[PDB]
């Protein structure tokens, strides 16, 4: 029944919000639709895998909030294996390489690739993290898709194909599905192209020992019976003195404030009284989540290491079910595994297959790319198709189709009377990630503390000290990378 | 509690479905979220206006299902005024014209305009009405916005600007918001560019005497207490022998089958057990409705007629709040009024204003376009911003952003166990319209009749006899319209003569 704040959703964002409010002495209730916490994180345990992250997994430098929260809850990280060579598989052939970026040898192609990434970061510098619609060319960039931008910028097919893979991997969506403004914001707010795409010194550097699901689980442990599982919220009524929140299983909660910690579009599953303001009413129909199947194939040994491959594969082309992999072997060297993503349209295309059929396709692909018959001998397989989840809508996160961010972006985290908005989609740094979930949950909690007159306005948004365990190395460029001409630039010199 | 079929939604589609099922002898219940039926149709009555359609209003030739349904319910139509000259207002000046379309005099610009509409219809012919994802270039066309297509096809700004207005008006969305495949399908499934855009011989030919809301109201009258108002559906459970449908006001309905007669995305307001299959689960997050404020300014007299203007204004330019108007005067010649739409981004931009502020902007615009100080003297004003409606999501209808129709379109009307899908969005002819609502509601009802073994499979989709009251003239082209070159075609010809 009665409390200070009802938090809708027990993912990392809702849990982080509820923990902050609880720690500040307020009575909080978390209403969670599923029979588990964690949301877009989910750690499965069984004897064959020990544990495996089937949802969000990776953390890395500059993600100081999730690192701090997890540390406080008693979690540790380990490094994703990147000791040996990465592979870029293109036109049916594997090209091993060292460093974060696949080498390009044709000189014109080199200029084209160099210019593309440079231009993405250059454009990002004009986009405010907290207000992408305030970019000088916001409308121009929002009114084109990433496909149109790539078509404009890439003078080579090589660059266009790799840029396409990059978009598909970062946002689990096709280049033609997403706004260029939104995508450029998305990369910039993760620290740029190098930071978002890198394992060492980037977003994929580390995983949590025992799984990321432990973040939400351990906060649920702290909160005890304040977390109500299998309580999908169906109705929020703000017409009276206290806010009334009703669940599907016919319970009523009464609170001073509510935090909505669910993906924006999942606000549609709640009937509002009074109705939402027009802009939010339409916004929540305009913001889908991406499409992905996360697939983990287990082997007797991390056999790829013997061939001086780390397990990272960047696989171009329509035929390959999986465009990107990482080594998912445990820090101890056992439960050898390759994690791969079936991205965007391929998640839709291949969802029809059986689990065994997807396993066979992945093993055959890996055998080709790793040049090893050992890939054909899996000992176990786990997968999760996030497209099927009623209470997620997809993964990793919400994307904005052309025209939406400039028209509706302003209302994403605008309070609606006594409802405040958390969820990783409302973050300004690593929005889309567990890091963003923490930022947004804690910010939304502090908005309520401010509304209650408990903290001053300047304490709503709080900086985070850098992790001592996961220090960030700066991203650097060389003189040549900065100054080499684009393809049209070299043509203009002729 | 118990019935044969629960229909979710009491708009025209749900009402048409319920009526067909009721007439066939089944026990139906309609669960309607609002305190009224009609949905995206809404006829306001007061003394100042008598009646006015604030939602869907127009019907026309080839929309034979809505015409037949409305006729059976005792309704009559009248013709929208198009006697006098139309106006095209471009770059701050009005150019009156007759016949359907603004004349283009510049031979280059004329070639460009001619080619644009022709190409739209040419492309449409490649798109199956019942399966647009089967078009030979479906992926190519679905992966670009209408903005990209216009940028490719229009060699003049004049054609691009008019094409933009056309898209904004047809689908209450910006050219950069919508898939080219979906928009080309949308126009084709209305009979093409001429049919969709025309008043005389087109979609906007007529209105119902007394308002379109009467369609849903009169079916409610027939169904009696089978229509349950203020019953928003929150939960559908298909795990047991009979389907269970729960409403927000804590009632449970049990049925053999369900028809979902709501906009596809509003399916999100329902919690499903078991969960929807993956494709539908994601589809219903990918399909927004457009944005529009329908505004009606009333005057003492239809003064524009005295200046030989019918009241139709096609108004280009960012500054104009309204891009399109029609005379909304009653057939008797009283309650003189101009209907205008505030479209797409402008509905968002101008929603912040007060009603009085929007009225002032509209009157000042109309005074300019009509060259008439009388437009500054309104006697009354009504408006409805459909973007604010929890149980519509927008108007007129659902649009598909780039990439969606090819990836998810197949599941739009695919049954989910014992849930069948109605709603105008699932129609194959005039989807988006009252006509499409009738087609889809009746088709969904007949899918259930087939499931019950009451009718054979070939009776699910049923042709409609042409209206005797609203005959359709064929859409024709001239030899020159067919064969005149595009601008690049002309340039190719010039280059060949030069070489
Ligand atoms: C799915 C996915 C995500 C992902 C990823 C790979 C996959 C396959 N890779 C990641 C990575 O390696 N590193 C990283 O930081 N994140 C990556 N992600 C994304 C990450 O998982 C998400 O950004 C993060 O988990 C989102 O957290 P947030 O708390 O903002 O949102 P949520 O997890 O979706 O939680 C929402 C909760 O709300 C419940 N819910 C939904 N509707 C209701 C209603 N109506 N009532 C009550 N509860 C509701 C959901 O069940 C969920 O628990
Ligand atoms: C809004 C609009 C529409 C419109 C138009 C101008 C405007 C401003 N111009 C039109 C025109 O002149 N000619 C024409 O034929 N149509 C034009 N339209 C479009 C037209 O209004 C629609 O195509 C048609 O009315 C759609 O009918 P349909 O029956 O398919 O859908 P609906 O009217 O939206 O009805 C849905 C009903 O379902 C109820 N609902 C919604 N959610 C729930 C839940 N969860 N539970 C129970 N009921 C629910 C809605 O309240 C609604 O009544
Ligand atoms: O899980 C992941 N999320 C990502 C986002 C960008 C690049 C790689 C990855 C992953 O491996
Ligand atoms: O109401 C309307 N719907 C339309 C669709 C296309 C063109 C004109 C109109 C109207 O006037």
């Amino acid at each position: 029944n009665k409390c200070d704040v009802v938090v809708v959703g027990g993912g990392i964002s809702g849990m982080a919000a509820a923990k902050l409010l609880h720690d500040s002495g307020l009575n909080v209730v978390v209403l969670e639709a599923r029979d588990r916490v964690g949301g877009r994180t989910y750690t499965l345990r069984n004897q064959k895998v020990k544990y495996v992250d089937l949802g969000g997994s990776y953390v890395g430098p500059t993600q100081n909030r999730i690192l701090r929260l997890a540390k406080e809850l008693g979690l540790e990280t380990y490094k994703v294996n990147e000791v040996e060579r990465l592979i870029h598989h293109v036109k049916g052939k594997s090209y091993p390489f060292r460093g974060p970026f696949p080498p390009v040898w044709n000189p014109i192609t080199y200029l084209d690739h160099n210019n593309f990434w440079r231009t993405m970061d250059d454009m990002g510098r004009e986009i405010p993290s907290d207000a992408p619609w305030k970019a000088p060319l916001a409308e121009e960039w929002d009114n084109m898709t990433m496909k149109e931008l790539l078509d404009k910028l890439c003078w080579t097919e090589s660059a266009k194909q790799l840029a396409t893979l990059f978009v598909n991997l970062c946002v689990t969506a096709e280049t033609h599905e997403v706004s260029a403004l939104w995508f450029l914001w998305y990369v910039k707010q993760c620290g740029g192209t190098t930071r978002i795409i890198s394992t060492t010194n980037g977003g994929q550097e580390r995983k949590f020992v025992g799984g990321s699901g432990q973040v939400s689980e351990r906060i649920m442990d702290l909160l005890g019976d304040r977390v109500k599982l299998e309580r999908p919220v169906i109705y929020i009524d703000q017409t009276r003195e206290n806010v009334l929140v009703e669940t599907l299983n016919h319970e009523m909660y009464e609170a001073k404030y509510v935090i909505s910690a669910i993906p924006p579009t999942l606000g549609m599953k709640i009937h509002f009284n009074p109705p939402l303001p027009m802009m939010r009413n339409q916004m929540i129909t305009r913001v889908p989540l991406g499409s992905v199947i996360k697939c983990i194939v287990y082997y007797k040994e991390p056999f790829w290491r013997k061939k001086d491959y780390c397990g990272t594969m960047i696989i171009d082309g329509e035929e390959a079910p999986v465009a990107y992999t990482l080594d998912d072997t445990k820090p101890e060297g056992n439960y050898a595994a390759i994690m791969g993503f079936i991205l965007a349209h391929k998640a839709r295309k291949l969802a029809r297959l059986t689990k065994e059929e997807r396993l066979k396709k992945l093993c055959e692909l890996y055998a080709k790319v790793l040049g090893s018959l050992e890939a054909l001998e899996p000992v176990h397989y786990e997968e999760k198709n996030w497209c099927e989840e009623q209470y997620s809508g997809g993964c990793y996160t919400t994307y904005f189709p052309p025209g939406i961010l400039t028209q509706y972006g302003r209302v994403l985290r605008q309070p609606v009377d006594r409802i405040y908005f958390a969820g990783t989609e409302t973050a300004t740094h690593w929005s889309g990630y567990m890091e963003g979930a923490v930022e947004a949950g804690e910010r939304a909690a502090r908005e309520i503390l401010h509304a209650m007159g408990k903290i001053p306005e300047d304490e709503i948004w709080q900086s985070e000290p850098e992790s001592v365990d996961v220090p960030a190395q700066p991203i650097t460029t060389t003189f040549l990378e900065r100054h080499l001409p684009s393809v049209p630039g070299l043509l203009r010199l002729i």
